[PDB]
């Protein structure tokens, strides 16, 4: 049979371990690096949510919707107990960056305010933008709807006039779409991957997008592409690492969409059912705040 | 001619100054109070926004949508700006009430949990509830655009089943609404409030409540009725309050609507626009 999907991403773990080096950077930490990377992952009727660890899909799903709402309030995403964002939207974190006078949980004008609302005005977080900006998402699905054969269907996330007020500006610089045999495949580009703790994360949310567009569209998952820049390993997660290389990669789960969505919008939570995820524990890893 | 309009409240609040009395209360406090009151507020081409102190509106507005969410998480409140439940969200109260295994904002199957899933069994607020209790909100609306005739058009809130487990037992038992000539108009039951913060936040709510629903079903407001059960003044409120009380009215101001909307869940914040609010300070 065909190998383990898992295995692009351990075997990248074993390659940055093997052949990385040794950068420094803000947190202290240290890091080992690898400078481009790619994987790709079979999208059918898999769902690459990794295995030999367990991966917060709660946050994963519930950040995607965060996102197509545009939204940019780490508050409201925390108060659902996701609380990836907080670290970033701190009081503490944001004044470090010289945005005394923003309101705790202010992301800026990150994803959710780029995917909608691209080149608007960015005031607060809970300013109205409607029918401000360039709204990437749609003209996406759009695109896909009547024009399959494009090779220009892209979202942006970096915008370099923006940069200045993010809290952290994106590591998703961009993604792109493709169809084919009425298959939807999907290319990430990373900027900064954080291959032991954001990584695993990462795939299961453009995975999940994936899925999710595929459904709008009428077309079935294909591809998911994982391309990377600075592919690192913080240093206090090798230790961590190297337990979880042991392990042997249990099938993936497919996921089932259980009702007929119109629009992205109105997309919920309880739309979403995952089948027959059998990970192994989790493995803590500080996040290098 | 009689009053007529914000002056009703003013004249419900001279009167439990002039025929009020005081009874203590949770808080210590005490109150001056007066049981059992009625005013009524014409919906008709303005819009019942107290004028003589001001309405804190984003929140009577972000709250209501809260409501027909269908949510109780005081969190998600508080990150939209609006942080007046954030009070009753918090470990030390809520652990006060033996909640220590409960999370944080986590305020129980109070109203937004009774308008759309009456009688089902809550867990959290981070729940799924899909299909489960009965949904009061929906089964409204749909009442009206079948049958404007019925008398059985009930929103009720206070479930007795629940209120152990709510931070805080509803001031909102029940709204009734009410058809005629293609007027939809509304009447609360309020438990207990306070003309001093409370009352008018409440008027506003239901008074939204009222408009968004006759959006829904094609119908022009009517009347709001606001009935109150212990209705009071909280002593220190006094001063403020009988400034604020020899304030001149100004007139209600407007509530438009900027697009058609299919649904009721899919009224959002930016839906609404006020027109012409001059309140006085505070
Ligand atoms: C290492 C790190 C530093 C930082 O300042 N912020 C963040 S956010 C993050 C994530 O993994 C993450 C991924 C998806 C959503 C939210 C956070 C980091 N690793 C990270
Ligand atoms: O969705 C995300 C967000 C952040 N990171 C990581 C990678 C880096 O460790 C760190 C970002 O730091 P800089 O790119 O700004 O250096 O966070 C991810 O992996 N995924
Ligand atoms: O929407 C609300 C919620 C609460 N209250 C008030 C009235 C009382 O002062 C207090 C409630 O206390 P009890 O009814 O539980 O005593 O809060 C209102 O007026 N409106």
């Amino acid at each position: 049979m065909p190998p383990h999907g898992e295995l692009q991403y351990l075997g990248q773990i074993q390659h940055i371990l093997r052949c990385g080096v040794r950068k420094d950077d803000r947190t202290g930490t240290g890091t080992l690096s690898v400078f481009g990377m790619q994987a790709r992952y079979s999208l059918r009727d898999e769902f690459p949510l990794l295995t030999t660890k367990r991966v917060f899909w709660k946050g994963v799903l519930e950040e995607l919707l965060w996102f197509i709402k545009g939204s940019t309030n780490a508050k409201e995403l925390s108060s659902k107990g996701v609380k990836i964002w907080d670290a970033n939207g701190s009081r503490d974190f944001l004044d470090s960056l010289g945005f005394s006078t923003r309101e705790e949980g202010d992301l800026g004008p990150v994803y959710g305010f780029q995917w909608r609302h691209f080149g608007a005005e960015y005031r607060d977080m809970e300013s109205d933008y409607s029918g401000q900006g360039v709204d990437q998402l749609q003209r996406v699905i759009d695109t896909i709807k009547t024009n399959p054969d494009d090779r220009r269907i892209i979202m942006c996330a970096w915008n370099p006039r923006d940069l200045p007020l993010m809290a952290l500006p994106p590591c998703h610089a961009l993604c792109q779409f493709y169809v084919v045999n009425s298959e939807l495949s999907c290319q990430l580009y990373q900027r900064s991957g954080d291959m032991g703790l954001g990584v695993p994360f990462n795939i299961a949310s453009y995975a999940l997008l994936t899925y999710m567009i595929a459904h709008i569209t009428g077309l079935k998952p294909g591809d998911f592409i994982h391309t990377l820049g600075d592919a690192h390993i913080y240093l206090n997660h090798i230790e961590p690492l190297k337990i979880q290389l042991q392990r042997e990669p249990r099938p993936f789960p497919k996921l089932r969409i259980l009702r007929k969505v119109e629009k992205i919008d109105d997309f919920k939570a309880e739309d979403f059912q995952i089948e027959g995820y059998n990970p192994h524990p989790t493995i803590k890893m500080e996040m290098a705040v």
